[PDB]
């Protein structure tokens, strides 16, 4: 019943919450709607694969905060496979490359592609990670998705075509369901294109031994009887002098503040007393997440590894279900298995078929890609479609279609009375990921330790040390990267000369 | 506890399928959330207004089913004011029209605005009412936002702002936030864009005496005790022979079947068991209501139509709060008073100042475009925020943003076990408006009673016949507006 602070959403952002207001010696009780705690992140352990995570997964470097919370709970991590060649595959066609980016022979093409990814990078720059709506061209940018922003920018559709999957895999959305401003925001934030799509130095490089479900257990065992399984959250009252939180199984809680930790949309399933401001109220019904299904296909042998492959497949074309893989073999080097993901339109559509024939597509796939036809034998296979989660909504994250973050940005961390919000969504640094869970989380704890007059303002929000486990290299451009020009940059140096 | 069938929602569309079901011998509960039933609509009384709609309101012609409904209710229709002339501020200037439309004198301009609307029509006649996705291009035009197709087609920039506050007026929000698949069918599922805007021979048409609220209010007094005010629905259970549905002040209900009439994005504030499909699970994610706050400005005399206007204005601009108005005096000449919209991001906008201040800006801004300092001395002031709704989330409807109709339409319909949906949004012909609630629920009515055996699947879907009171007139074009060129047109021409 009596507590001092409810925090609704055992995913990792709540738990991380709960923890710090625990740490600092206050009352917390943990709501989940679901049997487990995790929320997006959820370890399946049987015989056949051991561990498996089929929801978030990878940690990089710049992530600081998740690393801090996994070391101190006593988790390690590992590398992700990325020591043979990485494979594009183009219209039909395998191209293996070394380091890093699929190289572009054609000096235009070159021109191209150099001129998107710099110039996401640049529009980036214009935009505050902390009020995207106050970049200078706020308005423009979220008036137009970014289809309409690609269609624009690139001059090939080689790079479209690039950038289009590199939507898709960022987001789990189409190129036209987003805001244009949004997805800068979101790719800025997180330290910038390198950063976000990179294995080595970037979020793919890592995972934890024994899977990321671990660091909401870990902290479910600390909290003990605090953390309340099965009680999803129905009904929030502010209108006495403590909040009221009632579940579904029509237990009564009362505290003085609320943390809500789960995606912003499903708020809407929460009746509010009085209603919630309008800005709010509408807000909630603005704000989807995306569709992917999780696929990981078990192997006898890592055989791609034999063929110098380390199993990273960019993968392109509507035909293909799966458009991006990873290696997700063991540190130890057995339960040999491919990672990969079934992304927004396609999650959709595959949905419809049976777990045997998505496995199916999935092996011809791979046969293909690979030049493979060890590809055909799987021994096992798990998947998590994420689209059918009532508590989640989707995954990874919530993406704003056109219009939203200009016109509902400044609302989705703004407390409404004793109701302060966590949850991935309000992060300012890797939102959508579990670093920005527990950013969210420890901040909004420490909001209500403000409010409480427990500590300064000046401790709302705190930076965090670097990971000396997972240390970041910087992002470095060369001169011609920097200076070459545009597409039509070269154009316009075309007709001058012969003028 | 128990009954046949659970409407969640008393808006009209529940009313009207909880009516049918009634009418056909069973045992019908209607769960409302509110303390009052109508929904989307609602009918305020005072000695100051008498009655005032504030929110749906408008009737007209081939809105058959509304106009049925409520006639057999003992409700009457009187005609909007458009006796006068229509004006048009546009660059700080107001420019009187007759007839429908506001004319355009540049040779140019006038082509691209002939065009404009003639190729939305031409749009609209490839989309299949009952299931937009189905068009030729539906993909196309679902990837492309109404701002993308206005950019494309509207060669100037009077022809852009017009269609601009065209989509501002019909769905109540930024043509950038809306799909233009979803809009053009929007448009096409109300008869065109000229039945949709037109108030003589079109959705503006008429009002009910008395107000629309009306509607909802009598259907619940047939009912009686079996409409639960104050029962607001948290949880749906199908896993057992009956369907349980629970409400926040903790009474359960047990139903053979259940029909949900709310906006599709409500669903969310009901827990499944089991969950809810996949696509369904998504979709109600996906499809949020527009932003609107209707504004009703009382005077003591009808004072535009001596000077020859009607009090319909159609105001161009980003500095005018209200971009539309409609005379919104009582047909017998008192409580003379001028309509409102304050639409979409100017809903968001000016919601931060006070009831006062909002009262002022816009009686500045009727001065200006009736060109009259009578507009300055209102009586009294009427408004609602449709935004600030738990149990609306919006008006007037729901909109599609890019990709959402083609990816998630097909399931608004459908059933989800023994759960049918109601609601306008669900509709096929004038869906978003009271007809659409109407046909909605009384076709998510019907489906139950097929599944019962008590009707032959045939008898799902019914034709209505026209009203004798409201008849339609057919949507003519002249030879000039249907074979004058576009813009791009005349220039290959030339
Ligand atoms: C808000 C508003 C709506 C309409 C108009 C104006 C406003 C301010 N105007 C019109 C127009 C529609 C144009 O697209 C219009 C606009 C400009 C020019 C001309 C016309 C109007 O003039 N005519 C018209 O026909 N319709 C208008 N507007 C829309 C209609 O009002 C609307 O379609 C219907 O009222 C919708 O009916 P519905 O039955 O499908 O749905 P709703 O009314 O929302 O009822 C749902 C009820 O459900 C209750 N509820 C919600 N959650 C619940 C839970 N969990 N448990 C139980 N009950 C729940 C809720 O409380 C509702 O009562
Ligand atoms: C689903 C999924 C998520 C992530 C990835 C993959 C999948 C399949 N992958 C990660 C990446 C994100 C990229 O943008 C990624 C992808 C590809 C390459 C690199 C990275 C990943 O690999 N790393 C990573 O850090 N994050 C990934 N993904 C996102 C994370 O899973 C996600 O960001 C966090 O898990 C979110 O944490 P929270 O903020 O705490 O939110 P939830 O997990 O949703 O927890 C909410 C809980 O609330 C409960 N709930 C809901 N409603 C309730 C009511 N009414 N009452 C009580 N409780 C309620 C719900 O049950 C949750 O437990």
């Amino acid at each position: 019943n009596k507590c001092d602070v409810v925090v609704v959403g055992g995913g990792i952002s709540g738990m991380a919450a709960a923890k710090l207001l625990h740490d600092s010696g206050l009352n917390v009780v943990v709501l989940e709607a679901r049997d487990r705690v995790g929320g997006r992140t959820y370890t399946l352990r049987n015989q056949k694969v051991k561990y498996v995570d089929l929801g978030g997964s990878y940690v990089g470097p710049t992530q600081n905060r998740i690393l801090r919370l996994a070391k101190e709970l006593g988790l390690e991590t590992y590398k992700v496979n990325e020591v043979e060649r990485l494979i594009h595959h183009v219209k039909g066609k395998s191209y293996p490359f070394r380091g890093p980016f699929p190289p572009v022979w054609n000096p235009i093409t070159y021109l191209d592609h150099n001129n998107f990814w710099r110039t996401m990078d640049d529009m980036g720059r214009e935009i505050p990670s902390d009020a995207p709506w106050k970049a200078p061209l706020a308005e423009e940018w979220d008036n137009m998705t970014m289809k309409e922003l690609l269609d624009k920018l690139c001059w090939t559709e080689s790079a479209k075509q690039l950038a289009t999957l590199f939507v898709n895999l960022c987001v789990t959305a189409e190129t036209h369901e987003v805001s244009a401003l949004w997805f800068l925001w979101y790719v800025k934030q997180c330290g910038g294109t390198t950063r976000i799509i990179s294995t080595t130095n970037g979020g793919q490089e890592r995972k934890f031994v024994g899977g990321s479900g671990q660091v909401s257990e870990r902290i479910m065992d600390l909290l003990g009887d605090r953390v309340k399984l099965e009680r999803p959250v129905i009904y929030i009252d502010q209108t006495r002098e403590n909040v009221l939180v009632e579940t579904l199984n029509h237990e009564m809680y009362e505290a003085k503040y609320v943390i809500s930790a789960i995606p912003p949309t499903l708020g809407m399933k929460i009746h509010f007393n009085p209603p919630l401001p309008m800005m709010r109220n509408q807000m909630i019904t603005r704000v989807p997440l995306g569709s992917v299904i999780k696929c990981i296909v078990y192997y006898k042998e890592p055989f791609w590894r034999k063929k110098d492959y380390c199993g990273t497949m960019i993968i392109d074309g509507e035909e293909a279900p799966v458009a991006y893989t990873l290696d997700d073999t063991k540190p130890e080097g057995n339960y040999a298995a491919i990672m990969g993901f079934i992304l927004a339109h396609k999650a959709r559509k595959l949905a419809r078929l049976t777990k045997e024939e998505r496995l199916k597509k999935l092996c011809e796939l791979y046969a293909k890609v690979l030049g493979s036809l060890e590809a055909l034998e799987p021994v096992h296979y798990e998947e998590k479609n994420w689209c059918e989660e009532q508590y989640s909504g989707g995954c990874y994250t919530t993406y704003f279609p056109p219009g939203i973050l200009t016109q509902y940005g400044r609302v989705l961390r703004q407390p409404v009375d004793r109701i302060y919000f966590a949850g991935t969504e309000t992060a300012t640094h890797w939102s959508g990921y579990m670093e920005g869970a527990v950013e969210a989380g420890e901040r909004a704890a420490r909001e209500i330790l403000h409010a409480m007059g427990k500590i300064p303002e000046d401790e709302i929000w705190q930076s965090e040390p670097e990971s000396v486990d997972v240390p970041a290299q910087p992002i470095t451009t060369t001169f011609l990267e920097r200076h070459l020009p545009s597409v039509p940059g070269l154009l316009r140096l075309i007709g001058l000369t012969t003028i």
